[PDB]
């Protein structure tokens, strides 16, 4: 299902991509990043793309990092759990105020800390001080551990729902019971019966209004979604939380669609393709079903154009500063910088650094060429549902270069104020996004119009920057903003 009319170029190198494939010269799997990025090749085993397929994503579900996570099974009881209640050596008091230690481990529900050291002592062997050890704490966790398996399989009410949960959900229920023991989790009859039955957003609710959850709801929050997604999601980025969980091809993509209609150019040509390679990974079914013929399904993902001669930017600016540019090649990359710049801040990317962008250095008809271009790669992280809760935790990076520091140019001014003043080009690039964003089956419209939402108060700040001659870096000191509908 490839086919882009708009493009025939992108095309014709997609096409290469799968004539290649079908002579089994395979994309190879990138090294040099997290592994869910691919060398596409051409029949000629030459490199002409970058593909990241959705389902390899750092939060992808056949993301080859985290799929030994999947093998354990309910088995991710012991992190999961190491998550939610830490490490601690010394007593300390829990949300209730009662005396724990170790991993989550209970001692008393009494007052007196010398109950507790007493309490204490007894479990681990010695006179403990109110001080235990890493592989002492370990041992009280499998215990406590095993104690809940006991306390879910000794029990009527329990041990139905557990039976019939998969190994995911099955290791939500220890997680209550490692927290509230047999008996409490055994009050909640009503949502056990909705996970019994398997409707997971009936009872997604009823844990969400319980005396617990109100004591604890940040992790009171992260089994109730593991309860309701059936997956590890709320255990693997706690919290990044700006972003989607998983939809980086489509920012990828979505960073080219903008490029285009600025028209910058420093994005090579990026759209949602559709692969089939032996060389991916996937699920041993399909691995199967594939008759070693059927063959593999095609994964959908971010196709990025191969680019050739670029360097680091970091590479490159390193020697700029022993060996500075002239006066004229160097303006060229203060304009190659404000396109940068202009990308980011509309996008909103969160993860720009040095190694995120290259640059290449080398009376008529025809502008000369430019000695100096800059390619803006790695674009996954974009769009955020919102603005960073500590700007330092997702900076722009660039800020701090020294070519942030020099007034946006007239030539930017030039090419970008007529776009983004007029609302009529906003609203074409929210549909085209929208037309881009909405394809992913985990799609959601409120999540899209927050995406928006910050895009409209970047483009909001963006205008009068540059309305007003101010550098990339007093750009980034306006205080963020969104335009918010309804
Ligand atoms: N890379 C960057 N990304 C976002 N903002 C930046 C960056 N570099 C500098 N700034 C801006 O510089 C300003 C100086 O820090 P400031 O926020 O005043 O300190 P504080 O956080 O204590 O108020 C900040 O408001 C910040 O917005
Ligand atoms: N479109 C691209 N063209 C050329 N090189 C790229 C591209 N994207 C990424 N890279 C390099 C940066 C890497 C990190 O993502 C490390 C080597 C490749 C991939």
């Amino acid at each position: 299902r490839n086919e882009f009319p708009e493009d025939p170029e992108f095309e014709a190198v997609v096409r290469q991509a799968e004539l290649a494939i079908e002579r089994c010269i395979f994309p190879e799997r990138i090294y040099q990043g997290s592994s869910g990025s691919y060398f596409v090749k051409d029949p000629q085993g030459r490199i002409i793309a970058v593909f990241k397929p959705k389902n390899e994503e750092p939060y992808g579900h056949l993301n080859p990092k985290w799929t030994k996570w999947l093998q354990k099974g309910t088995g991710n009881i012991f992190e999961m759990l190491r998550i939610d209640e830490g490490l601690r050596l010394k007593i300390y008091k829990d949300t209730e105020g009662y005396y724990t230690i170790g991993i989550g481990h209970l001692l008393t529900k009494s007052p007196s800390l010398n109950a507790a050291k007493s309490e204490l002592d007894k479990a681990i062997g010695r006179n403990t001080n109110g001080v235990i050890t890493k592989d002492e704490a370990e041992k009280l966790f499998n215990q406590d551990v095993d104690a809940a398996v006991r306390g879910i399989l000794r029990n009527a009410k329990l041990k139905p729902v557990y039976d019939s949960l998969d190994a995911v959900r099955r290791a939500a229920l220890i997680n209550m019971v490692f927290q509230m023991g047999e008996t409490g989790v055994a009050g909640f009859t009503n949502s056990l019966r909705m996970l019994q039955q398997k409707r997971w957003d009936e009872a997604a609710v009823n844990l969400a209004k319980s005396r617990w959850y109100n004591q604890t709801p940040n992790r009171a929050k992260r089994v109730i979604t593991t309860f309701r997604t059936g997956t590890w999601d709320a255990y693997k980025n706690l919290g990044r939380d700006c972003l989607v969980l998983n939809q980086g091809y489509l920012s990828e993509a979505g960073a080219s669609l903008v490029d285009q209609k600025l028209e910058l150019n420093i994005v090579p040509r990026t759209k949602v393709v559709y692969l089939a390679s032996e060389t991916f990974n996937y699920s041993a079914i399909d691995r199967v079903k594939s008759r070693g013929r059927i063959g593999l399904p095609p994964k959908v993902g971010s196709f990025q154009l191969f680019v050739e001669g670029y360097k680091d930017a970091d590479y490159w600016l390193r020697r700029f500063e022993a060996e500075p540019l002239p006066e004229n090649t160097n303006r060229q990359l203060l304009l190659q910088f404000e396109r940068l710049v202009v990308l980011d801040y509309i996008i909103r990317n969160t993860d720009r650094g040095n190694d995120n962008w290259l640059i290449k250095y080398d009376d008529w008809v025809v502008v000369k060429e430019p000695v100096i271009k800059v390619a803006a790669i790695d674009n996954g992280l974009a769009f955020p549902l919102k603005h960073p809760d500590s700007w330092r935790a997702y900076p722009f990076y660039w800020a701090w270069l020294p070519q942030a520091k020099v007034p946006f140019s007239q030539e930017i001014k030039d090419l970008i104020l007529p776009k983004i003043s007029d609302p009529n080009f906003v609203k074409d690039l929210e549909e085209d996004l929208y037309e881009l964003f909405k394809k992913d089956p985990g799609f959601d419209r409120g999540q899209f119009h927050k995406q928006i939402a910050v895009m409209r108060g970047q483009i909001l700040n963006l205008t009068q920057a540059l309305k007003d001659n101010k550098s990339p870096l007093h750009l980034v000191q306006m205080p963020p903003v969104i335009v918010e509908t309804a």
